[PDB]
């Protein structure tokens, strides 16, 4: 049962830099981070290429601000348009993080809907921030936002809305 | 330059019978099969940062970095005349989300290469400018499903695509989308649109 979610030599500077700075952010307990792992054959389809390949990310989580951020790292094998991150990446990076959000305000969901504007194409290797917030929940809608950001915060990559449906046990 | 989108021995008896039909329909013309590559052709790469975009590898296209059966297995056939782009996929053991489907990224993921793969038959080199999908009904691991994609229209640049995914018998949608791609502007160029 190994965690993912912490420093391996995969990661770029500006991606230790970042998780040193939300640790420290975890120092009053206002955030915190959420360990990852791998998982038949069946694994989380983030966590399944080698270090550095595929998904390298951590994410941090604010209760009081109902707000996920996911500092994310995009190896080589994410690849799309020559030199940059696959858009099905992207909204997986997307998804997990705004999906995750939404888990921990409220419990089990599902995605039922994602809608993500590209602004902007990320570089392959690059390190991101996406910034998620649980917008307004309705029964069993959550309705979650983010953007995704430069490590700088000055280049602004994508923007998503997305409605989770919290299950019902006594149905699925 | 060896392709992917043929069979292999990981590839189960719908997608194997799917992929027969579809070649069957191939015979008169009207459709044609895609080659997928686990890196993008070296005339696309030149083009693309000669003209477009370079940011200054072991790069790989994402969609075709998994072993055999392992991730996404597909294949794509295209009918010009109708502007459709139908994938055959079969999502392995790797793709996993909730414990026994498909993770919704993946899902987005061969959603956005079919409709991609849909938007450049037309207009070249394109890029998601927006992706909406609407997961309907949740996509269980190794499971046979059908994309299929129309171009809806076309406004100068702006690429608007439709697609479904559906059972092999389509009795069943797991999820819609609709998406807007854009045709890239050549970096020494201006539009000259409005804005
Ligand atoms: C052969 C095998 C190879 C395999 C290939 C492998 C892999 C395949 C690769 C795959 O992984 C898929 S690429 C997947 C990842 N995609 C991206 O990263 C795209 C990032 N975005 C951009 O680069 C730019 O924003 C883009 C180039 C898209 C547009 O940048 P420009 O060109 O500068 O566009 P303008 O800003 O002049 O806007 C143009 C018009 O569009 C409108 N508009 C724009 N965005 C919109 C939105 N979100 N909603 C609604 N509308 C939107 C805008 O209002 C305007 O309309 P008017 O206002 O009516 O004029
Ligand atoms: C699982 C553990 C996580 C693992 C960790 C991995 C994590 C990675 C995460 C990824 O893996 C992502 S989870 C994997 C990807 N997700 C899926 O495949 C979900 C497929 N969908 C469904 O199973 C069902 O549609 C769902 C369960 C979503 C809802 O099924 P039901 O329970 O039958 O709910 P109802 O259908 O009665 O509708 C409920 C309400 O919502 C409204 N609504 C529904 N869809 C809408 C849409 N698209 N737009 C707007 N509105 C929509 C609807 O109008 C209704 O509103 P009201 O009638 O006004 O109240």
């Amino acid at each position: 049962l190994k965690d993912c979610s912490v420093p391996n030599p995969s990661w770029n500077k500006d991606l230790r830099l970042l998780f040193d700075q939300f640790m420290k952010k975890c120092e009053d307990g206002s955030w915190k981070r959420l360990p990852s792992y791998k998982r038949s054959q069946a694994q989380l389809f983030t966590r399944s290429f080698d270090d550095g390949l595929g998904f390298e990310y951590v994410m941090f989580y604010n209760d009081i601000e109902k707000r996920m951020v996911c500092l994310f790292q995009g190896g080589p094998y994410l690849e799309g348009p020559p030199g940059f991150i696959h858009g099905g990446a992207i909204a997986t990076m997307i998804d997990a993080t705004v999906g995750m959000c939404a888990m921990m305000a409220g419990g089990i969901v599902m995605t039922a809907n994602l809608n993500i504007n590209y602004k902007r194409p990320i570089p392959l290797c690059s390190v991101v921030m996406i910034n998620s917030q649980l917008d307004k929940v309705e029964g069993r809608k959550f309705f979650v936002s983010c953007n995704v950001q430069s490590v700088d915060e000055k280049t602004l990559y994508s923007e998503a809305t997305s409605l989770f449906i919290k299950l019902n046990p006594a149905k699925s």
